[PDB]
């Protein structure tokens, strides 16, 4: 119980870890190359049609109506939901090896001749991963457990590590190699649950498929809408120069991590604070705004002056050169400048779902949305990733003007108060940076933790209560 506890802590410690893992040791053998953009949109086929065909997509729709049902009318109806996807998977593999160049230019229409042929040869490698991702994904999705440990939990990140191998080889072979370890990942990703789906008797049928087709279609249409916009960016950025898209992904690691980290402790209090009963939806609104205001702030400021120590520190290293760090650093900023607004933006949101209220909400994301795809036309298709992180924080900005316009409640003294706190935070920050040493950052870091924490401990008798809670 407590050995298998430990072991199993850190293995899904680990998980987290083997992200940034990839990206860092892509950064090493291959820099910001081309062969690395071709790389990124051969893996963005299935990526893409993993959103609609993963595990959350069975999660969503498929396990409800498995669970439903039980005895031979359950075996039945998954051996003809496997069966109807096979089908249709089957046929959009087909449709890829026969016209790649659609589906190219479809994730990445600005790049160079040879970037498009190198594509072409790695998309007919990753084309077949996304039928072996959806056996995974519904195979995964059914499983119901007793024992406290979920240890296929881990399986998702078998994947990353064969392309982290297929990267280490990178120097015998090239970028065939990190390719092939996606395929592979996949493959060995379903092979890893074999076991579990076999027990399942197959029935050869497809008779009720159709009408899952049409429960599931909402899920789909919510899909591949949520990734209209990542489409979008990646084409706008890959017009702009060799290795813009790798320059992307680089800076969608960082992108993304306050978001996450915020997610497993931010999350929970925010979500709590959020109150479902319609009579005191504006107090408890002010009340998460206080907390989510709390945790952003600080961390913009911090994260955006401390962009290049950090991306220095995990990517410089190997083929990735100086100028590389500067521009990715560039990008993280202009990202970066988001996050607050965002925060706010998804605060609200949560707030309007909690009292049932879907309108306002989806007016929401349309404008972010439409804000976003234009902005992106008129900044990154002149000046390239760093263009496009600055659209998407200003498509943010915009959002946040509809949703306070509407809610019409702000905490302005608290924002005042935390916003000060971050700016005397920022400044020690300032003159601790003179010192040169590369691994300083960590230690800035740490320090800038306990000023802002310092200070705000000062202005509010309980820091715990207050935003914590």
């Amino acid at each position: 119980i407590l050995f298998s506890s430990i072991l199993f802590s850190i293995a899904t410690f680990f998980s987290r870890i083997l992200g940034l893992f990839r990206d860092v040791l892509f950064a090493k053998y291959f820099g910001v190359s081309y062969e690395l953009d071709a790389y990124f949109i051969a893996i963005m086929f299935p990526f893409f049609l993993r959103k609609v065909f993963g595990e959350g997509a069975m999660s969503s729709a498929f396990v409800p109506l498995y669970s439903e049902k039980s005895g031979e009318e359950k075996d039945k109806f998954l051996s003809s939901v496997i069966n109807g996807f096979s089908l249709i998977i089957l046929a959009l593999v087909i449709l890829s090896y026969f016209f790649p160049e659609l589906i190219i230019n479809l994730f990445g229409a600005g790049s160079s001749h040879e970037t498009k042929i190198l594509a072409k040869k790695l998309l007919l490698i990753t084309s077949p991963s996304i039928y072996f991702i959806f056996l995974w994904a519904i195979s995964y999705s059914i499983l119901n457990t007793n024992n406290k440990f979920f240890w296929p939990a881990l399986t998702p990140s078998i994947s990353n590590i064969t392309i982290i191998i297929g990267t280490f080889l990178s120097t015998k072979y090239g970028i065939i190699s990190p390719t092939i370890g996606f395929l592979i990942g996949s493959i060995l990703m379903f092979f890893s649950i074999i076991k579990s789906i076999i027990k399942h008797k197959y029935y050869f049928t497809i008779k009720h498929f159709p009408h899952f087709l049409k429960l599931f279609f909402p899920t789909f249409m919510t899909m591949v809408v949520s990734q209209i916009n990542t489409v979008v960016d990646m084409n706008v950025v890959s017009f702009y120069d060799k290795g813009s898209i790798s320059y992307l992904q680089y800076a969608s690691r960082f992108y993304l991590l306050p978001y996450g980290l915020f997610a497993v402790s931010v999350s929970t209090v925010v979500l709590s604070k959020i109150s479902n009963d319609r009579k005191n939806f504006n107090y408890h609104l002010n009340d998460a705004l206080k907390t989510t205001l709390f945790f952003t702030i600080p961390s913009m400021v911090g994260l955006i002056f401390l962009s290049t120590p950090i991306i220095r520190f995990f990517y410089e290293h190997g083929a990735f050169t100086s100028k590389d760090t500067l521009i990715t650093s560039k990008i993280l900023i202009a990202y970066t400048l988001g996050l607050p607004f965002y925060g706010i933006y998804s605060t609200i949101s949560r707030s309007y779902h909690a009292i049932k209220n879907t309108k306002t909400p989806f007016i929401a994301a349309t404008i972010v949305s439409l804000s976003n795809i234009i902005l992106d036309i008129i900044f990154g298709l002149k000046y390239g990733p760093i263009g496009v992180a600055l659209a998407t924080s200003i498509a943010g900005i915009i959002g946040v003007l509809y949703l306070l316009f509407s809610v019409k409640t702000f905490p302005i003294k608290d924002f005042l108060k935390i916003s000060l706190n971050s700016l005397i935070m920022l400044f020690v920050i300032y003159l601790t940076d003179f010192t040169d040493n590369e691994f300083w950052f960590l230690i800035q870091i740490l320090i800038g933790i306990l000023v802002y924490l310092i200070f705000s401990s000062i202005f509010y008798r309980d820091l715990i209560r207050r935003f914590l809670y």
